[PDB]
RNA sequence: GGAUGCAGAGAACGAAAGUUCCAUGACGCAUCC
């Protein structure tokens, strides 16, 4: 359940950041931290993987994420999301909760995916 | 065992060889049935 279909450099340009924040900002990763974050307006960028079964477990993201104005971009594997934080382990979806030292590489990564919408 | 919450990384058996679970949330900590 897609809403928008991000392109390939545009996920690798996420998937990036992702790594590079790691270090000097803040990253959750799993569905129930991740949800938490965005009830709670801490999220800063989401990340939705895409290989999801069954999808219905990360479904309820993108209409939360509206509600609470927090970008969202969908990843192709949620391995591509296992290297968020701590334990290498797969994660159907991550959130960057702090921007850290990347702000105007996050900010440009909003301006892109608000793009698509 | 089951339900609910808090938090979010490895956990139990084993001398270890290994066996079994875990971000689709294990392990826990409570309250209840
Ligand atoms: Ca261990
Ligand atoms: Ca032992």
């Amino acid at each position: 359940y897609v809403r928008f279909e991000v392109p390939e450099d545009m996920q690798n340009e996420a998937l990036s950041l992702l790594e590079k924040v790691r270090e000097s900002g803040k990253v959750k990763k799993g569905t129930n931290s991740t949800t938490l974050a965005v009830s709670r307006g801490l999220a800063k960028l989401v990340y939705i993987a895409e290989d999801v079964d069954p999808p219905e477990i990360v479904a309820h993201l993108p209409l939360l994420c509206e509600e609470k104005n927090v970008p969202y971009i969908y990843v192709k594997s949620k391995n591509d999301l296992g290297r968020a934080v701590g334990r290498v382990y797969p994660g159907a979806s991550a959130a960057i909760i702090n921007e850290g030292e990347l702000r105007k590489e996050l900010g440009s990564l909003v301006e892109k995916i608000k793009g698509l919408q």
